[PDB]
């Protein structure tokens, strides 16, 4: 049984159209953990701050996937995304 957001035609793209597609980068059950979660992320909140909030665990979780600095130098894609991402 789908737990939320039960097919909408793009549950499990939109993220690998984005983070993915150059930050990590492929088959990684490590950032998969979180990308999991980015398709039940789609209805938290509202299409903005939940959507925002999808690309706001991979690029935490991507220090463990292998990086020291992504946070600050990438903040400029979150914070000055929406200040809030």
């Amino acid at each position: 049984g789908h737990s939320k957001m039960s097919d909408v035609k793009c549950t499990s793209v939109v993220l690998l159209s984005v983070l993915q597609q150059l930050r990590v980068e492929s088959s990684s059950k490590l950032w998969a953990q979180c990308v999991q979660l980015h398709n039940d992320i789609l209805l938290a909140k509202d299409t903005t701050e939940a959507f925002e909030k999808m690309v706001s665990l991979l690029s935490v979780l991507l220090s463990m996937q292998g990086a020291v600095d992504i946070n600050r130098l990438c903040e400029e894609m979150l914070d000055n995304r929406a200040t809030l991402q």
